């Protein structure tokens, strides 16, 4: 009837135009970033404590925002799209200006070989080969206002208000990440109940402040107002408050995302561990962790970090991380045992959650979610039935979704909510304890610091941190001495260099294994065999030499395991301690949604009519 | 000035008409398909013998396709977009039927769960479980009419039409495949230079009928009509001809690329050897061939297929295989040694061509290009200088291209050329040979065999095949006694069940590293570490323990080994013996045009002007 | 200003645009379909035990869908718009091929003039005049795709996810259309509180195993998990459930609708029982139930089916249905009385749900509410104030409604829910009680059944049908003599040949009495006289010779009856066994959305301003 | 090809000018 030239313009033409009648949501927040003050002389001015200031200079002193101009022109400079405005912004320590208003520009390093003075910490100063730490820049400052071929646009999609330092889901949550921190070389057998199997201790003792025990009470009988927000019932929170609110914490369900199939079986998602059969007549099984890539094979096996070794303990090393120094690959990693195969114990399975740490650490934004495609591709999972049926579409697929969600959560870290990192609020925890900031400034952190010491946990921490600062690299530190109420950090360079609130793993985790479910059939059953009338799952024995079986009552699915992985890759930076609950939840669905929005517009590409279910982490199944 | 929404939209419709206002070129093959004839009763119908008939029902007795209508049931299929036309063609062993021009739909196989007296071959009869082998259909018929959402449209590109049976060309072209299948277990550091190095044997030696200097003399001496494909001069060759025209062929250059790099150093590219260092203080080096794929590893070593194992090698084995037989995964690998770490030697660092055979036997698409840019981010290359600078835009952007390749050349596959396979024209050889066809049907294969033959080439592959023919799962079939002139098969199933014009790895391999080289500064020299004031490269050790150094004056370069391996994926097709030479280097430009195209569109995308010199095959660099 | 021409296509292009810029909700289901496995041979498939599987083979001794593939080719049929592979489906009697994957195709019957063999049922075997049950296709697969000149487009609409065989709301909606089939022969004085008069039994006693008390007190104290669906509160329900929530269940509202009026007066509508005055001087009144049809009338007796006489209630005969079998017509119906006048008792007055049942067997989609438009314009009654005032109108409107109604609920049957009928689910019930499914087939039924069995309710339909099963139609069936857990039906077919989720009576009612309410005032009190200071109402007597009298405190309204009809008729069905509570309401308000869509695009064909005020089943009164 | 918004409007569109295209006669009495 018309030319294939025209046709295929027109395709696009009307994938456009779906983009652009899909409803485009109004972006709100949760109102804290101007609400905050503190006193200046004949006035007050935004304190932005709540705020994502990381790179920005802080006060060596007093460790808060030097100058509130520089967040000023940190801010225009993002709003617009100018570059040489954002490059005006000062970064790192600087010398506050002699007049009010003046940025306080007065960049300390420059154009400087030798650094080593500027930087307040022995780690930082002697870091860069003696010289002292680089400075970081903020990645991708505007990433953000970033078009795109397909799928729905950055803007064209958002995220909720973020919780704030008042509310009791805030002061939970940031207990959840102390809690973490302390707990983050239990191994994995623990996060579970008892009576699935037998629960061992890492190989590798260490004092620990905390106990899971105690980590259930806490996170239950921590409150605001005499609020716990896990007990709290629905006339209470907000409907946006209400759908992401959880259930009373269990030894099965802390820790773990609230999709369907993170409650079932092991914490750990069976495509961080098992691999697939050796390909043709097998040398291996799906228990020693080879996934079938081809012909040739991935090692399941992620690089052990020197175990309760952990960072920013203090006020000096969290200043200078917070000045943006530049810490990164100043982390040990354990030495190979010579007589052992495999450069064991140099590396092994996913044991602790330092071992996930470790993993969403360098991780290649898409790879836990393309080697879950690829064991289930080697498994011989079936597709969608409702799709005409190779794996090339889903393999490629899975990776399209992942830039298209880092565009939409750019959006909201940058140009939205801007939320500060749990390493700032750590601080502010401690600078608030050490009686600092001008006036009236920390007053709002005070509900949270009473209600985190009702339940003990400042305690732990305190105790957890003078451990840590008994370590050489940091006991010549002046703080080393007295008390620190710093979050136990597992990188020493931190957080990444930009704001907390929508997760860049999460919202890559849910566009991902959304395509994943939608492919696939979801409802499909791993079966890894069975044992005794039960279906057997996987997860780390102690010192991770190979798996342990665990055996179930019902078998493992698709969507299920899909599911927790991402969870695991998402939670594993809380793990890590650069993320709140809120970071994972909520960018999850945000990556849903991107992925939804490309499939509806690869629908016309396709000159017959058909339709894949795609599961939804809130328990339906939307049709594409 | 104007909204968010209306700007995505137009972006979005201008990378739409930028598509549509690209040059449209008119498709053109070589006229083979209905040229060459057979005599039926009271007339003449086109043979077919040109073009891929995998899958239809070829005779018995003859080998020949069966009846002339079930080809154009297949082509109508094809040509329309209806699946219930194209279902109606027959597959499989088929009944001749009673009345001429009635389609041979008698199909021998539908419902049956033993179909073991259908097949011809004791492999195929007694394959899949001793029930006998399965049918297996046209793989992705109609992907070719499928538009998509970036990139230039499947009909929006094309390749030039393929050389002839009459053609110098395509003589040196199955002479080259001939002998590949005889080099097949030459270790890789035959197929260069021994002024690089010292070169040695695979640890399994086997009855080899062809050496690397014949091989060179015979591509060499080749002719039809007085007139070798390397020899001939200009004028003699249309422009099309004259383009992927090769030179003289020597030690460095035999079974080679001819994109910039290919000729310097090793056959193999480092990227398909090499890995990264270990993550944080190294545990091993390069050398080792653990790739930095995040914070796990990727293996370097790909599956041992059992040596000297070749398949179709009888009639009855090619016959049952031309039918459809599914004989997929019954090629026998080695065992791992105990007392060896590593499963060695089930698993080997690629020593052989049957190894490289055995990779991309399995690969999944983008994999070698996706593992080459892994690498190239752990060893800390940079990126192009006039891109404004992460990792994951080209992570992804290496797999996006992929698909839009793929449907660019199902549709010069299936729609356009239809060629056959390298089987295929095997198939003629020996059915010439046999003074099978009817009448004037095998004429056109006259001039092909006469050459191949006064090289003394045919001589070799019978000799080769009754070697071959003397293994038990076929010494039973009627035709293991008497001469064989089929081309040895690396897989058991030979090719895939699609046309052999525009290669499904050349075209990925295209489209895939020319983002790479786009992203990636092209120049950027590996080092690899010096021995000796001279640059150091990788190439196998025999038996595949590890790797061996060769000493070279300059260093390697990354669009040199991008365009190394994009050659070794390709060409590894046809040392398996599934693809001719001009199925990559047609297929390589095919992908660039693909990938030039995606990268010209996602440019409306940014709101700056930036630009990336992208390097072409051909000699220069075109700007985006 | 511009021609009449312009004028009349401009006004259907800005219906066209306003249709067009209504929101277009996302389809989403329940994800049952694909979730729900059970084991086939190395591995697992899709049970589809909650899906429609009415037509498609069933095997023979276990009851259950025969073949997935069927259920593939069933589902590919309907999402593409193909009716060649829709035809390519099985149906009835088939038998399973020797090869899995392909489809048992193997018809059993197509022409065949004899056909008793393949029947298990004496019903179904003997029924066609001896020669064997019909086989009945899916009636209208494809109705969701087709388009519509004014109201909103049938894919422009939504209905949310059905219940799922774990949720307590189905658990509770099972349990009450089992206990409306044992109170199908209950008199209508009964569903209402004795407080309004006195109340009686049918005529003809029948042997009842439930009571109306027991009903209340069983739909009261089901539970799932400990939870009931109307004593749950609002925090444990999603938004969706949270609309459609009923109250604790009572003898006034126990199986009612819950729009505004349902709970008023007596169960039946007034518009089903009285008529009008004769016109002229009355001969008779608006108690004898003659409807003022123009200068004839309407009788409103429905034919009186044989009281007690149900049937699918052995495991043969539904069986049969459930393969197709063609068993319209084969209902008995009571003889006149010769003595009597008016066809007396062959027809009465809608007595028990029996007759309601029958009604809604034959009724003509817009019957009711034709005839209750009818019985208001008869008595006077006043249209909108708002509107500028025929009954030609809103005569011709009530039925322009219906149509689109279907088209809308049809996509929402077939292509989004696929939800399985009443009787389905009846099946699994009484197929999980005896063993059948294969391994973990019928485990998601598990905890439906142990809430039914301990609430006491399948004793009583398993003593319901040992009764039913001592009549000589079905005496003789094999299964007659054990325990019969099905479902007992009104009509011998069951249900219709489509999916049970979207009613197709409750869509045309919602469709149609908003129409009526939208031109009526509804506000309007229908005064049926007035005895003793208060307001008559009618209900009938017991055999259904006349009506009679319920006194009342208020009045009936316009609205109120006109929401009463609505539930009558799509209730009836839930009384005949064919749906649930969830397809009436939600149903009953997708029929609202196309009914004011409808409305408002008439809007503008008008050169006037005005506004007719519609009341919502949800409280309000939207203005168009 | 094009969404179900799209052809649904497309429809109307041309049923509209159908209508327009029919042959229009002027009144006489």
């Amino acid at each position: 009837m018309n030319t294939r030239r025209q046709q295929a313009q027109n395709i696009r033409n009307n994938a456009a135009e779906l983009a652009a009648n899909r409803p485009h949501p109004q972006h709100i927040n949760n109102k804290e970033e101007y609400e905050y003050r503190r006193p200046k002389k004949d006035g007050n001015e935004p304190s932005h404590i709540a705020n994502f200031t990381k790179g920005l200079p802080h006060d060596e002193h007093t460790g808060l925002l030097l100058n509130s101009a520089d967040y000023d022109q940190f801010v225009l400079g993002i709003q617009s799209g100018d570059t040489t405005d954002f490059a005006r912004t000062p970064l790192g320590p600087a010398e506050l200006p002699k007049v009010h208003g003046c940025l306080s520009k007065q960049k300390i390093d420059c154009d400087d070989d030798h650094r080593s003075g500027f930087w307040k910490s022995q780690i930082a100063q002697g870091a860069a080969g003696g010289d002292g730490a680089k400075l970081r820049a903020w990645e991708s400052a505007g990433a953000g206002l970033v078009f795109d071929l397909e799928g729905p646009d950055a803007q064209a999609v958002t995220m909720p208000p973020a919780p704030r330092l008042e509310s009791p889901e805030l002061t939970s949550e940031i207990a959840e990440v102390y809690s973490q921190a302390l707990l983050r070389d239990i191994h994995f057998s623990q996060l579970r109940d008892p009576g699935l199997g037998d629960q061992v201790n890492a190989c590798d003792s260490c004092p620990t402040q905390l106990s899971i025990y105690e980590a259930i009470d806490i996170l239950n009988t921590v409150q605001i107002e005499g609020q716990n927000w896990f007990s709290a019932n629905c006339c209470d929170l907000t409907d946006d408050e209400q759908a992401r609110q959880r259930p009373l914490v269990t030894r099965q369900n802390i820790f773990r995302g609230i999709a369907p199939g993170d409650d079932v079986g092991p914490y750990l998602s069976q495509f961080l561990l098992i691999g697939n059969n050796a390909l043709g007549g097998g040398v291996f099984g799906q228990e020693a962790g080879h996934i079938g890539y081809g012909a040739i094979r991935i090692d399941q096996r992620v690089r052990k970090a020197t175990p309760c070794k952990d960072f920013m303990t203090n006020f000096e090393t969290w200043l200078d991380v917070q000045n943006g120094a530049d810490l990164r690959g100043l982390e040990t990693y354990v030495d190979a045992d010579p007589g052992k195969c495999r450069e064991f114990p140099a590396y092994r399975v996913i044991t602790t959650p330092r071992d996930l740490a470790t993993y969403v650490h360098y991780d290649a934004l898409y790879e836990a979610y393309l080697n879950a495609c690829l064991i289930l591709l080697g498994m011989g999972a079936p597709f969608d039935p409702g799709i005409p049926f190779g794996g090339p579409q889903i393999l490629t697929l899975v990776c399209e979704a992942a830039t298209r969600g880092l565009k939409a959560v750019r959006f909201q870290k940058f140009n939205v909510h801007r939320r500060l990192r749990p390493e700032a609020l750590g601080g502010l925890v401690d600078r608030y304890k050490h009686g600092k900031g001008a006036g009236d400034e920390l007053k709002p952190v005070a509900a949270l610091v009473e209600a985190l010491e009702n339940v003990g946990l400042l305690s732990k921490v305190v105790a957890h941190n003078q451990l840590q600062n008994q370590n050489l690299d940091r006991s010549g530190d002046p703080s080393s001495a007295g008390d620190n109420y710093f979050l136990p950090m597992a990188f020493p360079e931190g957080s990444p260099m930009h704001p907390s609130y929508g997760a860049g793993h999460a919202t890559v985790a849910g566009a991902c294994v959304t395509m994943l479910k939608a492919f696939f059939d979801h409802g499909w059953q791993l079966n890894l065999g069975m044992a005794n009338g039960k279906y057997i799952s996987y997860e780390p024995n102690q010192d991770g030499s190979s798996l342990q079986q665990v055996l179930l009552d019902c078998p493992l699915t698709v969507e299920g395991e899909l599911n927790k992985i991402a969870a695991n890759i998402s939670i594993g930076r809380d793990w890590a301690g650069v993320h709140y609950f809120t970071d994972y939840i909520e960018s999850l669905r945000l990556g849903e949604k991107i992925a939804i929005g490309i499939l509806e517009e690869q629908k016309l590409t396709y000159g017959e009519n058909f339709t894949m279910t795609v599961p939804l982490y809130d328990g339906g199944s939307i049709q594409i």
